[PDB]
């Protein structure tokens, strides 16, 4: 979630309000390729494939789709349209209407080729739901190396500071009766808590801080926040083997490709009791 500064800047302007110019590309020659008033059959099947690629099956239907071209123009088409789906999900949308606003407008180009949705790189920002897997692999390939964002607030966490025991062995150290200062970082398996972002991110550092206080003898309240450290996506796509497949892993690998920086900005606030 996370509501957005109120000046984000989309990367997809809206240009003309609905879809109409959003997404999809500039032309050549001539406006032809098939008769004018046909829907470009490459939205089509976008359109009919919608049921499946917004919900749990999209990783199978992608699969199956980059399997039968070779990571063709439908394929990398999908892609593009999946980034921004999962992107207009992050500034609040409803994923299938955005995806279905989005296939639309490729179905006014008249083109039938791998570009006839933008991918502009600019300000890319992570959902966290269905889709971010696939916005982040999109961007490795698309995205010229431009950082992106993924909000602390997307990922998915749920860090019991507790069974971290690196932090507790810290916390557990003689102090007054009062103040005293915690600022640790640490590794942490996104895997913890979340399988998709962990596709995304893999482990990342995270970083705790507050204080503590003492009551009776006796137990303590830490009251912080946890923050987090930028990750870099490696693009590489033998990193994604165990998820994309052998099929998908190996079509990739013929593709180009550029790792970027994932920013991770925000306050995950925190507040815990233990004790002896
Ligand atoms: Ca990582």
């Amino acid at each position: 979630p996370i509501e957005l500064p109120p000046t984000y800047i989309t990367p997809y302007p809206e240009i003309s309000a609905g879809g109409n110019g959003t997404y999809r590309g500039q032309d050549l020659s001539s406006g032809q390729s098939f008769p004018r008033g046909m829907q470009n059959p490459v939205a089509t099947v976008l359109l009919l494939q919608g049921d499946l690629y917004c919900s749990p099956n999209c990783l199978a239907t992608f699969q199956d789709q980059a399997r039968r071209d070779s990571f063709g123009i439908q394929s990398k088409v999908a892609l593009k349209t999946f980034a921004a789906a999962d992107q207009r999900e992050a500034e609040g949308r409803d994923l299938r209407t955005a995806y279905n606003e989005i296939a639309t407008d490729i179905g006014r180009s008249q083109q039938i080729n791998e570009n006839i949705i933008k991918y502009p790189p600019g300000n890319h920002v992570l959902s966290g739901g269905l889709m971010t897997p696939f916005h982040a692999l999109a961007h490795g390939m698309f995205g010229l190396g431009a950082p992106l964002t993924f909000p602390i607030q997307n990922v998915g966490l749920n860090v019991d500071i507790r069974g971290i025991p690196d932090v507790m062995n810290v916390i557990q150290s003689a102090r007054p009766v009062g103040t005293s200062s915690l600022d640790v970082n640490f590794a942490y398996d996104v895997g913890k808590d979340s399988n998709a972002s962990w596709l995304t991110l893999g482990n990342i550092t995270l970083r705790l801080v507050g204080t503590i206080d003492k009551n009776a003898s006796g137990a303590w309240t830490f009251s912080g926040e946890i923050r987090a450290f930028n990750d870099v996506y490696d693009a590489n796509p033998s990193n994604h083997r165990g998820w994309l497949g052998e099929n998908l892993t190996s079509l990739l690998s013929a593709v180009p490709f550029t790792s970027y920086s994932i920013e991770i900005p925000g306050s995950l606030p925190v507040t815990v009791s233990g004790n002896l």
